[PDB]
């Protein structure tokens, strides 16, 4: 049975968050559109195999809206963790495993050497390093045209399955139509140069498990396949694209478990 | 003034070839399907900027075909190497930039490897290191079932750029025809494993740049990507996907044209 409820921290932020199951715990972040509902079916398959699972919106997003403007403007990884470690300070984590992708992937691997004696291991997901010029532009155009791009380029560009992705319900889209201009204003600027994987000898010997998606053009994070090489850090696929968790959540949560095990 | 002739090579060979241009030597090796015909605008463009290309069908392929069956059956990397070598002095080409994809890639890296002294330096792109099983099965079904299916997969796949594709014109495709059954029964089961990079240690250091296609799905090559990484060998990118020379003739041109510079 889930726990689906709020909870405030004193940064501003009213988080919506959901929990399922007892065991060690296990942090599910989302990536940028920040709606947590993309890990519904895992959230319970991760449960069933002994975890405390946790997740919530972020800031400015979905239902933790309520927050103060700087959450969700020149967001960066450094800021994202602090609010990550709020919410987890809140609701009284100490140890936690922690899954991430996009600038959700920002934001793990920032917690990971930021906080290491909080962070168990952490999963890193399609980190993004560069500047993508399509998306930027994208943020001076009316919230609703910027919808409806955002919307498609989720839809059929990096969703990793259309299906899957649009089988989300009205409800889950009807909440990223709003996110998806706040995203645009605050995240594709700031997130990219914020990346903590400049410094390689911080990476080296973390535990720390980098995937990118099997699907993904090879551009797209080509940059992430070299970094994880360098640092030694374990580096490999998931099926699908951006969203392994909409697109193949039986495989992400399997995987998401047997990563936790063995860190465990 | 293209050279188009044909040269014998005392292994029973008998080798169709093309050469243009004056300057040091720069030789393209085509993929597989040994049709050079794919390198055509390339050969133009490169040898106008002071270099003597030469470049070939592949033994049993096209014009290539009069040739015994152990030069295109078993097939495998150093074996294609011997025969390149073979041409190259027929041709008295006795010091060589190299370029090839895919079978190609595995052909120049083991060039390098074996022939250092003839080498000056090598260009590889997708080099394949793991068995495809659906390529692979193809090779028990008729000569014309293996025709449809593998000239559909070159179209839609992994030409990226259909419409260069399909205009390299009937001739090509008849010849390419041909070759799919020859391709099927010789290459997909023997080249993989013959891969000359499991030694990354022999790569460190050498003259050799390696490339895969910005948008092949990230699954094809990752392994490229982590053995250069791993070696210190120059990888990066070239726009589309197995056949840049089709696709993008310009862009491949200069890169094979900057890279060649880089190392005279």
């Amino acid at each position: 049975m889930r726990t689906r409820s709020t909870i405030s921290t004193p940064n501003g932020i009213t988080w919506y968050y959901e929990q399922e199951g007892t065991g060690p715990d296990v942090v599910l972040v989302p990536d940028g559109l920040g709606e947590c509902q993309m890990f519904d079916s895992s959230v319970s398959q991760i449960a069933a195999q002994g975890f405390r699972v946790t997740t919530f919106d972020m800031p400015g997003m979905s239902r933790s809206a309520k927050a103060p403007p700087e959450t969700y403007t020149e967001v960066t990884a450094q800021k994202l963790a602090s609010y990550v470690i709020s919410v987890l300070d809140a609701l009284d984590i100490k140890h936690a495993t922690v899954w991430g992708c996009s600038s959700g992937a920002s934001t793990v691997v920032a917690l990971l050497l930021g906080y290491p004696d909080r962070i168990r291991n952490a999963m890193c997901h399609e980190l993004p390093t560069k500047l993508l010029d399509h998306l930027s532009n994208t943020a001076v155009l009316e919230d609703e045209e910027i919808s409806k791009i955002l919307a498609n380029v989720m839809l059929n560009d990096v969703s990793g399955g259309s299906e899957a992705w649009q089988a989300m319900g009205d409800e889950v889209h009807a909440r990223l139509h709003k996110n998806y201009p706040v995203w645009a204003r605050g995240y594709p600027r700031t997130i990219p140069p914020s990346a903590p994987v400049k410094d390689l000898e911080a990476l080296r010997g973390k535990p720390l498990d980098w995937t990118v998606g099997a699907a993904t053009p090879t551009e797209s994070f080509f940059d992430n396949i070299v970094t994880a090489t360098k640092a030694g850090v374990n580096i490999g696929l998931l099926p699908g694209m951006h969203f392994p968790y909409v697109s193949h959540p039986d495989v992400f949560a399997k995987y998401v478990v047997e990563t936790t095990q063995k860190h465990l």
